[PDB]
């Protein structure tokens, strides 16, 4: 598993890094960015919150826009922002901006073409959180969110693997993506057509069998265009209801589907997490 | 006027718009961040950040995170292009030169004069269009970065009683003496350098009769810092006439949106301070 460091910009005291790595799983070369606060290099291993992104985007996106560092330095958290996809010229893709290369659903594929690098479900749970262990002065303790299909991902992840993270967040996440046209074009795609394997990343059906619970915290934006036809959060609270399942949902009255509606709110979710880290 | 496009951040509004330019004589799009206070029936007051090269008025508005502590202080940010834009404006496939660079100056020099008057845009027309469009007070403060920085601490030391203070970050300090400064002029102004003396920060500032607060934030580990910003001369200029300068090397900080973000915060409260 060889690694090496792209980029260095030093940020609140502390450093925001970029590293490319040979990944087993995912077959291909990934970039990934991590924030270390400043209490990284004063001996404290400290807890990390994954941050998975949207469609179109790569780490930079979250790192360069999201305005966490200032909150993860004085609160003493690791930030990992993995690629959203595998990349590199043998890895298929679809022109689609909803499909292939900055869009891997954070599933894994048993499908070909795509079966041949998709597993970003055992990147993001099982390849990266041990690579970040082995390098960084990180602890055990882990937390997972992120935004749109990432928010999608955030919550299956966490929903499926209760034990491994203390808590999870999202913004604007695909609720129920068996029943949206994203999801239904991607899990057709990479899982099968109508294929009850598609029910293993679905928040809302996830939500409803659950019997562990990851404290769940959920922003969604009012003015958002993709609200009705994607997102369905709504489908989400319904699915909390089953069990009474922990989950806090808010609409922001006015907020859109960017990065200056999770700008916003990303100092409440870092002090969620924190708290469930602590 | 036309809002091209608008985004709730931080209980206020993120806007752009796109107006036609008589100083620039182009179609010109321009960034400003609305405080809550600003749909509260209070004018706000507002800070003016000019941009490095190859900039648009996205790059501060994305990455800076300035809109947490601007929401805070109730404060109004505009944020103007780098340069005019559109096929009718004349261009330099350089980096350096032309779209995204215009230096903060007004152009003597062919094809330049047609279009190349930021300085104009900056200090009078914006303006003008802010008051006379926003629910603002004439009261204002202007900081910048790089090209930016040149351009914030130039347009502060020639007009003191117009800006309650100026900030800068990793400024091109002395651009009559670097290769992005003399290239620029030399383009812009042409090669004799007496015409340049009015847009060095370094040389207004040894001359400075009227002071405006200034607060510069440098990155030691900035990779123009030796060649290009020359924030040395900046300091000795200050020690000639005691000029209120603050200015500091940051150990570790690049040149990127990762430093300028780091520190924006100590900028917005120098600003809030003056500006109040």
């Amino acid at each position: 598993m060889t690694i090496e460091n792209m980029s260095v910009n030093k940020s609140f005291g502390g450093w925001h890094k970029q590293y490319s790595h040979q990944s087993q799983t995912l077959n291909c070369e990934m970039r990934f960015a991590i924030y270390l606060p400043p209490q990284a290099s004063s001996g404290k291993k400290v807890p990390v919150l994954y941050w998975l992104s949207g469609l179109t985007c790569t780490d930079e996106n979250f790192m360069q826009k999201a305005g966490a560092q200032a909150l993860a330095a004085e609160l003493g958290i690791a930030i990992v922002a993995p690629d959203t996809s595998p990349r590199g010229e043998n890895v298929a893709d679809d022109e689609g901006y909803d499909l292939g290369k900055g869009a891997g659903f954070y599933v894994n594929a048993t499908q070909a073409p795509w079966n041949r690098h998709y597993r970003m479900y055992d990147y993001v749970v099982d390849e990266l959180p041990k690579l970040i262990e082995s390098m960084f002065p990180v602890s055990d303790k882990r937390s997972i969110a992120g935004h749109s299909m990432g928010g999608h991902g955030a919550l299956v992840i966490a929903l499926r693997n209760a034990d491994a993270y203390q808590s999870v967040s999202a913004f604007s996440p695909i609720s129920n993506p068996i029943n949206c046209p994203w999801g239904k074009k991607a899990l057709t795609a990479y899982l099968g057509r109508d294929s009850a394997t598609w029910m293993e990343y679905d928040a809302s059906v996830l939500m409803r069998q659950a019997t562990q619970f990851v404290p769940a915290l959920v922003d969604q934006g009012d003015a958002d265009n993709f609200l009705v036809e994607q997102l369905k959060p709504e489908v989400l609270e319904a699915a909390a209801k089953v069990k009474g399942y922990p989950l806090e949902l808010n609409y922001r009255e006015g907020y859109d589907h960017s990065y200056y509606f999770i700008s916003s709110f990303i100092e409440n979710h870092l002090r969620f997490h924190a708290e469930h880290l602590g």
